[PDB]
DNA sequence: TTTTTTTTTTTTTTTTTTTTTTTTTTTTTTTTTTTTTTTTTTTTTTTTT
């Protein structure tokens, strides 16, 4: 859907073709920056898959890019800063390739720490062993199997979706006072949601 | 003692600079030598009383 998306895997990637590499202009006394995965998707979504498995030394580069939005070259004989103003969209197994629901987030996946705090949301996506959702699975698979270009009746379609979600990201919304008040009054909520006697959450707030 | 991540570390090159090596290249004057003149110093056939 979204342009100015890369797609990315855990270990079919490298450093500099994750973030930046530098390369000679053979027309010139010039050096030419050639653009990975985390610049290609400046102001978009770079979509890492199989995020676990995606190397210790190249986690510190996805590290570095969530932190601090930018990426830093000093290679090849050019120093050059450069925009990773990407948001990042994550899919990671569990350690044992299934989610303990009797652990903690930390003691199911094997991301870093500053990784981990670096992700505004974290979806768990639990397989409950349900027939009734085993049932509508099976439906929707087998309809978009049976029915391709039908079966997908999307009440805007994707080009207006673009145009729309474009138009918007221009907008800057401020915050009113009651939204402040309101802010902090449901931040407190959340805090209380961790406290003593009550059931452990997967992470703390 | 079966599985597993940092660690090199030998091998591909590529860069890449600095240094040593490589490659390219007729024209133009001058001068001696020969063969000519040319003024001058003889010198060898002309004649008289």
């Amino acid at each position: 859907f979204s342009p100015r998306a890369v797609y990315t895997s855990g270990k079919a990637s490298s450093a500099a073709g994750l973030t930046a590499a530098v390369v000679r202009d053979e027309e010139s006394h010039e050096f030419v920056i050639e653009a990975g995965a985390l610049m290609l998707a400046d102001n978009g979504v770079c979509c890492i898959d199989e995020f676990d498995k995606m190397d210790v030394r190249d986690q510190v580069a996805i590290h570095e890019a969530m932190e601090q939005q930018t990426i830093s070259i000093t290679k090849a004989g050019v120093k050059a800063t450069l925009n990773a103003r990407t948001s990042i969209l994550a899919a990671a197994n569990p350690i044992s390739g299934h989610y303990d629901r009797s652990k903690s987030l930390k003691q199911n996946i094997n991301l870093s720490a500053p990784i981990m705090s670096r992700f505004d949301l974290f979806f768990i996506l639990v397989d409950e062993c349900n027939e009734v959702t085993d049932y509508a699975i099976a439906r929707r698979i087998v309809d978009l199997h049976s029915r391709i270009e039908e079966s997908i009746d999307r009440v805007y379609s994707l080009d207006d979706i673009r145009r729309y979600l474009l138009f918007a990201r221009q907008f800057k919304p401020k915050i009113s006072k009651e939204s402040e008040d309101f802010i902090v009054e449901q931040y407190k909520h959340l805090r209380q949601r961790d406290g003593s006697g009550v059931t452990k959450s997967s992470w703390r707030i």
